[PDB]
């Protein structure tokens, strides 16, 4: 019963997301590979780190161009599911929208490594520059597909284990959907779908939520899947506890009067879509050039 | 022939390294590639000892331990089990007796803050009212160090006796090598890092040049060159990128002879013999933090 209602508002994780091996193959090294970086010291791995739920640990950091701040780096995890992938920005940009090495730099970069040029060779069979942004995008987009954790208690549960969860956690997962949670956090990755008018801040709870400086301008409702391993949280990543940052969001014109054992037992429901991580071997990444770009310095 | 001498003047790197001791190196790993150990939560030994990138960071330099004189290019953690000097440089006499934030305090406390390392030192050492110290956190980092070797490099190959595993360039810039002193400094297992001596590279306002130290009694390793073809930048400024540079003024200095182009050339050839098949490793799983856990620098 309660299954059938949750089963109206989220999607379990597919064992596998909807060549391929080498376009994966090609996608781990680009995405482990720190030379795509500027300086040379950041790869995607460093703040999509896959031993730590996708993140990178810390409360902010900077590593793409639409960026509207430091922001809190959100897991690499599932993300290939999520259909809004920005942190915040004006409604109109966002929706039309979906650091420093330019595309010239980066095809240039993996232009000048034998190893990548062979490595792409296999992952685009027949083209004649398959050294390309676009391929490089696409490579990198297939290994992400790679990072999925499926199996999580929770979509155990969905799927029939009456004992996959425990009482505290479905009560959780009552009371997320009644308080409204599921109402922005919805979809096969419970968040990443929409952006609101809100968002968290300190004050000089230490935090609150409050409406953007103007309602054109909005927040992403974040996936909460893997949660458990993806502190610190929020925007700002200044609430390290994830019970807080549940209470800081019942607690508010976004959600509903919630009391500690309540707040408990979402908490307890969000540690429940932590899934099976995946296992990545580190790639060995190919050797660099005299036309390889030197790191910034 | 040449292998009788070259067999004087190195050694192979073996299947592995000369090291429960499975649980040691599993808990070895996660503290590797684990950056929570960094004060700022930023860097991981892996960060800077990529083990896709020759176990190095690719940078002119970097700064991560305390014993450090100054930013220095970061050596490949890759064989690094074997070096018997593992400095970059220093006064002779502190070097011989000395063989970056987070105090071992702080360590033991980030690990102790984590069920998931609890239980893997558990794993990791059997007997202890308290597995979890400082010394038992740098063995078990120091077994999965061990398991970063690099074996079966074409050198070791024909070294074995696989006669055609160098090519006849390769072979003459071993015995270049050999001949021109070069393994008078760059020898052992690693074909470098055992000992120190009185110069450095320094940039010239070639472009670089090998300078006695201010005084003999500082000095520099001589660093292993095995899988240096992966480890640029070169030199302890990491200034150098090309290694046929490096090669090359190192060859044209009081440290080597005079070789011209193909010489040295076809030492750059020998040593790019050295890199061996890079270790296989799979990105550990790291233990999730708790309320205890030490927060992040900032
Ligand atoms: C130095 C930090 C940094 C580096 C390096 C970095 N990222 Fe990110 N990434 C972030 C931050 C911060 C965000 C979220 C901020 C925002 O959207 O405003 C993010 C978000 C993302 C997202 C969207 C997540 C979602 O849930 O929709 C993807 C996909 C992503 N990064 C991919 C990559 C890839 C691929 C690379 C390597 C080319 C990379 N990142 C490198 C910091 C980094
Ligand atoms: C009006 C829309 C809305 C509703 C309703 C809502 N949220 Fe959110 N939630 C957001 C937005 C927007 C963010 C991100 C903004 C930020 O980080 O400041 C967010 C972020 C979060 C985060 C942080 C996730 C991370 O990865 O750091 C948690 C946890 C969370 N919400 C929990 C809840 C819970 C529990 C409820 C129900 C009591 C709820 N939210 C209801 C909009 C909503
Ligand atoms: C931010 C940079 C940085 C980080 C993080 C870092 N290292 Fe290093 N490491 C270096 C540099 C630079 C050197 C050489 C400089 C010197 O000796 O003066 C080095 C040298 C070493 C060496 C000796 C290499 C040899 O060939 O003898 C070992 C072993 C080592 N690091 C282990 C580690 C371990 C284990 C960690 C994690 C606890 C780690 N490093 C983290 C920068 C770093
Ligand atoms: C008198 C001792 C000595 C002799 C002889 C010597 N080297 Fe070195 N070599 C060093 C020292 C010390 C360093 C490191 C100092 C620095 O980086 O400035 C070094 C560094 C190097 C490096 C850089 C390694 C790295 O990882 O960055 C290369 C390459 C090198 N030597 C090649 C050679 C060659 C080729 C010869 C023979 C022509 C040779 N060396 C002879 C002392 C020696
Ligand atoms: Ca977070
Ligand atoms: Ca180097
Ligand atoms: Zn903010
Ligand atoms: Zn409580
Ligand atoms: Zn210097």
């Amino acid at each position: 019963a309660l299954r059938e209602e949750a089963k109206g508002l989220f999607e379990v994780i597919p064992m596998q997301a909807p060549v391929t091996r080498d376009k994966i193959d090609l996608g781990a090294m680009l995405f482990f590979d720190p030379r795509m970086s500027k300086s040379g010291v950041f790869s995607c791995q460093s703040c999509h780190n896959v031993g730590l739920g996708g993140v990178d640990g810390l409360e902010t950091s900077i590593g793409h161009g639409w960026q509207k701040g430091p922001r809190n780096a959100p897991t690499a995890l599932n993300a290939v599911f999520n259909v809004a992938q920005f942190w915040d920005g004006r409604a109109p940009d966002l929706a039309a929208q979906a650091m420093n090495n330019t595309p010239e730099n980066l095809v240039a970069t993996v232009q000048s490594m034998p190893g990548y040029v062979e490595a792409f060779a296999k992952a685009f069979p027949g083209q004649k520059d398959p050294i390309s942004f676009d391929n490089f995008a696409l490579a990198v987009e297939a290994f992400e597909a790679t990072l999925i954790t499926p199996n999580s208690k929770f979509d155990q549960w969905l799927m029939g284990a009456d004992g996959a969860m425990s009482a505290d956690e479905k009560a959780g997962l009552k009371l997320f959907i009644d308080t409204g949670c599921a109402a922005c956090h919805n979809g096969i990755n419970i968040g990443g779908n929409g952006y609101y008018p809100f968002g968290v801040v300190e004050k000089p709870g230490r935090f609150a939520v409050t409406a953007t400086a103007d309602d054109e301008y909005v927040f992403r409702a974040g996936p909460l899947r893997n949660i458990a391993l993806t502190a610190p949280y929020f925007h700002s990543g200044k609430v390290w506890d994830l019970r807080e940052a549940v209470s800081v969001m019942a607690n508010s014109q976004l959600g509903a009067t919630l009391d500690d054992t309540q707040v408990d037992q979402i908490t307890a429901f969000l540690g429940t879509l932590t899934g099976e991580q995946p296992e990545v071997v580190h790639p060995i990444l190919p050797v660099r050039s005299a036309q390889t770009p030197r790191p910034e310095h």
